[PDB]
């Protein structure tokens, strides 16, 4: 197994491209409460499914249950692309504020991984360029997540390593 | 500041190319009994500084001498170039044997960074072919880090992250 070693209380974030298998992970590793998604946001400010007029509005409702659950000593892990710098400074910040660690686990799987998921998908399903530009967007954030302010960067190379994670909760 | 994070009772590796300043950091950070160097247990088989019979015996001799620290329970930092995965293994395999966290922290700094830190050298040099291998192999390294068994990876990306690096033994 990969053991990723993770203080109890922590800001998880998850790092991924559409299809990269975030959800699925989080589901797989924690409970539904310590889980809050872009997408579950986005549903509070709309009936529609992923309605993308309503973005704006669902980041800050995100940002603001995770500092309220950060405020309350809660293990918070945040499912969201989180592919851009501008996405995930926000929650390093909050972090910091609640004296919490951010960790940073990273899916970096091959775009075509994403791709292939993407179209057997029954919820949603989004165009190929979105995969692609989150891919690079991905890749390219590897290397500075240490000094973005990330106090553990796990990177998982392959859907294998993704499948052998074990988290490990240090109190 | 870089905080890097490390339990009490760790194996900090130390990776990196001749002239990328381990040492130096080992001296900056730890404790002069808890540093082991490649060079220390070569002396131990040899007061002849350009002997290559003596490779073997002395990480050996190296591993011994981390296998019973680490079994006291005591801190010890591998400060040996660490950029080849057969000189890893044992080392990951014995942090494994007693329990301990394997960390790795790799000086990612360019090849003339450490080239012209070699040339400046005045206690011993070595050839400019020995820094461009090393580097090379540093590099090759960084990707399967954490799948080789390091716990934590730190990678280190320029002189002013070295300089920043502050060490924090909480687990
Ligand atoms: N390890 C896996 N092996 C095979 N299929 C997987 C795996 N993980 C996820 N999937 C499938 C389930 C879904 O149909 C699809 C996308 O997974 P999902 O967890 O929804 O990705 P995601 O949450 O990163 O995308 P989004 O960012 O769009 O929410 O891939
Ligand atoms: N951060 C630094 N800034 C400027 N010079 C440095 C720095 N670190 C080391 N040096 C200089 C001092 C030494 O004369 C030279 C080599 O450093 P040293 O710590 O001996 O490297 P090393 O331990 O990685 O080499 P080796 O693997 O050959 O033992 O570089
Ligand atoms: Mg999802
Ligand atoms: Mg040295
Ligand atoms: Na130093």
């Amino acid at each position: 197994s990969m053991k990723l070693t993770i203080p109890e209380l922590s800001l998880v974030v998850l790092i991924g491209s559409s299809g990269s298998g975030k959800s699925t992970f989080a589901k797989k590793h924690f409970k539904p409460t310590e889980v809050i998604s872009s997408d579950f946001c986005r549903g509070l400010m709309s009936d529609d499914e992923n309605d993308q007029t309503v973005t704006g509005a669902a980041f800050d409702v995100l940002h603001y249950i995770v500092s309220k659950r950060l405020q309350l000593g809660k293990l918070t892990v945040v499912d969201a692309t989180n592919v851009q710098e501008s996405a995930r400074k926000p929650l390093i910040e909050i972090a910091k504020d609640y004296h919490c660690f951010p960790v940073a686990v990273v899916f970096n799987l091959p775009e075509k991984v994403c791709q292939e998921r993407n179209k057997n998908r029954t919820d949603r399903q989004v165009e190929e360029y979105v995969i692609r530009k989150h891919t690079q967007q991905m890749k390219k954030s590897i290397k500075g997540l240490q000094r973005e302010g990330f106090r553990y960067v796990y990177i998982l190379n392959s859907p294998e390593e993704v499948e052998e994670v074990v988290f490990e909760r240090q109190p």
